[PDB]
């Protein structure tokens, strides 16, 4: 895989592999800065499907300026000994994604989890302000730096993180992001997503039919007040969940600070 492509970026160590890309720590030679480069895998690149899937999700990833949002810098596709390799250049986050944490460290401590997801609401909310719906909220798209800073990425453009309105092919709004962010919060508190199945279609059915089991019913140490917040964000009807990311944050802040949520009590 490439030592130095674009003649502008010198790719370094692999920071990690995602479902369809290797992410390198490159060095921007022109602006003299450390940067992250997400390159489509060479094996998946000789497959027009993935090539186009990456190429689409590359020019469509929103570039926003926010301390909690990963800034996109460049996009392109250089010729390498493996054909073209589409790539996206972005802010280097020294840390891991929530997925990495869930599958290595395990379930986060409630207060820390509440903080992380509260900080993600800040980014989601700012995005909503600019009229941009993320519509792809999941653990692998939310990062935590070495300085505990929350960095969210891939705005614009995942089987068990989609909203009932997404699973029905309907429209998508701020409330849709709330539901998905709620799924991330659920998993990060308990250890597993709200809904799991033997096939994507199974999970999609569970999303728009089956109710979520209270987080505390799945993991030890989770307050009932936390159930209220989580489960409200997982409400099937958009009008039942939080209307804005700020609203959800306002409620996480309360639970965090040992205050009663404005979310309907989870009873029986
Ligand atoms: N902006 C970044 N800065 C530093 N490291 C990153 C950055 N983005 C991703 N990484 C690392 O690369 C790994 C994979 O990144 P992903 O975004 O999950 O790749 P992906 O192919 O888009 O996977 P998906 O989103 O599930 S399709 C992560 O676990 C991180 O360690
Ligand atoms: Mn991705």
């Amino acid at each position: 895989t490439p030592s130095h492509l674009s003649d502008r970026y010198e790719l370094g160590e692999i920071l990690g592999f995602g479902g369809m890309s290797e992410v390198h720590l490159a060095r921007d030679l022109r602006d003299h800065r450390d940067v992250a480069v997400k390159v489509l895998r060479a094996d998946l690149a000789r497959d027009p499907s993935f090539y186009l899937r990456f190429r689409r999700e590359a020019q469509n990833a929103a570039a926003l300026n926010h301390p909690a949002i990963v800034a996109v810098y460049d996009t392109g596709e250089a010729e390498t000994p493996a054909g073209p390799l589409p790539y996206i250049v972005m802010e280097y986050v020294d840390g891991v994604t929530l997925r990495d944490i869930v599958h290595t460290e395990g379930p986060m401590t409630p207060k820390r989890a509440i903080e992380v997801i509260a900080d993600a609401c800040q980014a989601l909310n700012f995005s909503h302000q600019n009229g941009i719906i993320h519509r792809d909220v999941k653990p692998a798209n939310i990062m935590i730096s070495a300085t505990n800073a929350v960095k969210v990425m891939d705005f614009g453009i995942t089987a068990q993180y989609l909203s009932p309105e997404q699973a029905r092919g309907d429209s998508v709004d701020a409330r849709s992001d709330v539901y998905s962010l709620g799924c991330v919060l659920y998993e990060v508190l308990t250890g597993e997503p709200p809904f799991t199945g033997d096939s994507p279609v199974s999970v999609a059915y569970q999303h728009v039919r089956e109710d979520p089991i209270p987080p505390s019913a799945r993991h030890e140490g989770l307050s009932a007040d936390l159930d209220a917040v989580v489960l409200k964000a997982l409400a099937k009807n958009p009008e039942n969940r939080y209307q804005t990311a700020a609203e959800m944050r306002a409620d996480l802040v309360r639970v965090h600070n040992g205050e009663p949520p404005e979310a309907p009590k989870v009873l029986t």
